[PDB]
């Protein structure tokens, strides 16, 4: 492959840095899939990672839950502007009856944590969470990166469709995005394929409420660069297009990153240093003011518990890399090989 060697370059320090297991990555150009695999989905097995290896992608699974948020828009179940009780009877007479599913999609609700509190373990703690929460800034005005916010968009989403969560990602919208072995529930005929993540003790792992919903999808590298082709060249299903195309729309900006539903753009050419202040710990876990909305770039990172995931694709340009790895390591580097690896595809 011709890719190979730039590829290499930029992933082979990666892996040798953090002691990268394995990683699956996968380069779209001129309509055309490239994958690359290093080392092991399973230091048991020995098991060498490839495209159909499936890997926890962490938060990338929030460009998917969007992707289902904005179906539901298409279809007319809800809209964006619908106050967030309209679609959840157990919010009504709570302060969900004054945000909107919108700011839950964008994390702009007004201060909703990273994290629900470690005690928020049922379904029952999880309702009484949301009745008690105390709005820490107005509807709109701050972005606070968070998995009870676009967890509880994308609950809201299905419940709009009058379907589970689980059942319309793995029966619809995944199927009808070409994208046939991404789960939230990895069934028993895929586990052979599932790696294991390596925490920094060499441990191996795998993956809370409305986990599903926030960071919950397995996937492969093949798959998901099939999801990467269908935000660059479609899909068949005029529904599904219309959706997609919905997850580009810019909503506001925190420095030189706007944030749409799910996915996560900046003007491109980006350079390394902007990409990186849009995908910093400042952005990720601070709160910060939301400003007015800017060829693009889409990115989305991912980690979980020894797992780290990266997706960033250039619609005007037909360029896209997925970066799919059994280490959680730090996002930076994974910014820095991509922005790399991009700058040789675009010339
Ligand atoms: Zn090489
Ligand atoms: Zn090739
Ligand atoms: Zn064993
Ligand atoms: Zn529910
Ligand atoms: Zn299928
Ligand atoms: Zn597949
Ligand atoms: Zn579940
Ligand atoms: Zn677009
Ligand atoms: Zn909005
Ligand atoms: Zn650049």
């Amino acid at each position: 492959d011709p890719l190979r060697p730039v590829v290499d370059a930029s992933i082979q320090p990666l892996l040798k840095e953090h002691r990268i297991p394995g990683m699956a990555v996968a380069v779209l150009k001129d309509g055309k899939a490239h994958y690359f695999n290093y080392g092991v989905a399973n230091r048991e097995s020995g098991a060498s990672v490839s495209e159909q290896t499936l890997f926890e992608i962490g938060s990338v699974s929030k460009t998917l839950t969007a992707t289902l948020g904005a179906y539901a828009v298409v279809k007319g179940a809800m809209q964006l502007d619908d106050k967030a009780s309209r679609h959840a009877p157990w919010l009504k007479g709570s302060v969900f009856d004054s945000i909107t599913m919108g700011e839950l999609a964008t994390y702009s609700a007004g201060g909703l944590p990273l994290q629900f509190p470690e005690e928020v373990d049922s379904s029952e703690k999880m309702r009484a969470y949301y009745r008690q929460w105390a709005p820490v800034y107005s509807p709109g005005s701050h972005r606070q990166y968070s998995n009870p916010s676009i967890g509880l968009f994308g609950h809201l989403a299905a419940s709009s469709l009058k379907q589970p969560f689980a059942q319309l990602m793995e029966q619809t919208l995944l199927p009808g995005l070409g994208m046939h072995h991404t789960y939230v529930n990895v069934p028993k005929q895929a586990m052979a394929s599932y790696a294991y993540g390596y925490s920094k003790e060499d441990k191996p792992i795998r993956v809370g409420m409305l986990a599903d919903e926030a960071y919950g999808i397995k996937t492969s590298s093949a798959d998901l660069l099939a999801f990467v082709k269908a935000n660059i060249g479609g899909v068949d299903d005029k529904a599904l297009q219309q959706a997609i195309s919905l997850t580009h729309k810019g909503h506001y900006s925190v420095g030189g990153m706007t944030q749409g539903l799910g996915w996560e753009s900046y003007a491109y050419p980006v350079t390394e240093q902007t990409l990186l202040a849009g995908n910093s710990a400042k952005v990720i876990l601070e709160a910060n003011p939301t400003a007015a909305p800017r060829q693009v770039l889409f990115n989305k990172t991912g980690s979980s518990n020894g797992f780290g995931a990266y997706v960033a694709f250039v619609p005007a340009r037909g360029i896209g890399i997925v970066m799919l790895a059994n280490r959680n390591y730090p996002i930076p580097a994974r910014v820095k090989a991509a922005h790399a690896i991009l700058a040789q595809l675009a010339g």
